[PDB]
């Protein structure tokens, strides 16, 4: 229904002219490819039906997804909202919207081809949800929408075939991206590849991500995981598919714990491994949003003048009224334990919100004027 708001929103960007962009909030913030903005310093954005340029200002990068955020100054501004890439199949209509100058945009209706095709980026290993609707430089950064409107992916140039981004990643960036500035992700080190070409669905049958590429110096290198090895569940979870796989692993943290069970000649086998990602900070996120917490490095605890031995993770930044806010927690606080763990590093910290995912926590927090405080989250 909401098709005409799509168009509404697929901005041109420029200096010449860049590419394009999807403004994903009334707000003024807008989601493009890294590659359309990356060294670009006067940036200008054009809505459609308007003359008018807006200078635009860098909130955040992220090179790996080859993605990047900016935003201008104007509210009152139309939105795509983000649909479930994960729930997109094969066949289903889609529409490529860009914006390649200042007047007019290009709209390309056709069909998801394949969930997920890599090797073609910038970045060889990312995956990309791939169309029959040619992607040019000038559509790219813009909009990959279903029959309903909604956006299942942001359009990418390869650098009548096209790629998008899925949208489900493209969210994740673009929340770290609007709330810290910075992308935060835990780091696994895998080329994964679907097994729907449904020849080898034949060889072996129970549908995850197979690994094309370990990328060395990862935790899955380490691990000793081998290119040809199939990720059939992740945490308990199947997988259906690589872009579920990296989704769940991109809504994770870093040095957090992950336990895989792969099919490899046929051999089923335990993989149970620590993602990775200036002792420094950590932000929520996609609960306990707006919480910022860093390591008590020696120097911070001795410019803080602590004593004692207090052990725990520094509060460095509570976000103005945010779930954390709400929940009690105050710059400055010391979180020292939760649940059983004695929270003693950001590490300690992301062990325990991994192993209490989804259950009660009870956090004990020092405030260094008020004394210790109890805060039960979820």
């Amino acid at each position: 229904d909401s098709i005409k708001d799509s168009i509404k929103a697929v901005v041109n960007i420029s200096t010449r002219a860049l590419g394009s962009g999807v403004i994903i909030s009334k707000d003024g913030y807008i989601v493009t490819n890294n590659h359309v903005i990356d060294g670009a310093d006067k940036i200008k954005v054009t809505i459609p039906g308007s003359n008018k340029e807006y200078s635009a200002t860098l909130v955040g990068t992220d090179s790996e997804s080859d993605l990047a955020v900016i935003r201008i100054t104007k509210d009152n501004l139309p939105t795509i909202k983000f649909s479930d890439s994960n729930d997109i199949s094969v066949g289903d209509l889609v529409f490529a919207i860009g914006n390649p100058f200042g007047v007019g945009e290009s709209v390309t209706q056709g069909i998801v081809s394949a969930l997920n095709k890599s090797g073609i980026g910038i970045n060889s290993y990312e995956n990309f949800i791939q169309t029959d609707a040619s992607i040019n430089p000038g559509n790219s950064g813009g909009a990959l929408i279903d029959s309903r409107g909604g956006l299942v992916g942001i359009n990418t140039a390869i650098i009548g075939i096209g790629f998008a981004i899925p949208s489900n990643m493209v969210k994740d960036t673009v929340t770290q991206l609007i709330k810290t500035g910075k992308i935060e992700r835990g780091y696994l080190g895998v080329g994964l590849q679907d097994l729907s070409g449904d020849l080898q669905n034949s060889y072996d049958n129970k549908e995850g991500a197979v690994v094309i590429s370990v990328e060395k110096d990862s935790p899955a290198k380490k691990a000793g995981i081998l290119v040809w090895d199939l990720i059939t569940e992740v945490n308990g979870k199947k997988v259906k598919n690589t872009n579920e796989l990296r989704n769940l692993i991109g809504s994770m943290l870093p040095n957090q714990r992950v336990t895989l069970k792969v099919i490899r000649d046929k051999k089923e086998r335990a993989f149970t491994l620590t993602l990775a990602e200036e002792t420094i900070s950590a932000q929520n996120g996609a609960q306990l949003n707006g919480l910022q917490v860093e390591d008590l490095t020696q120097e911070t605890k001795r410019s803080m003048r602590l004593s004692d031995d207090v052990q725990g993770v520094l509060v460095s930044q509570v976000n103005e009224n945010s779930p954390a806010e709400q929940a009690g927690f105050r710059q400055g606080n010391i979180i020292t334990k939760i649940e059983e763990v004695e929270v003693k590093s950001v590490a300690d910290f992301n062990h325990a919100l991994e192993k209490y995912k989804g259950k009660p926590k009870r956090f004990l927090v020092l405030d260094l004027n008020q004394g210790y405080r109890i805060i039960l989250v979820k």
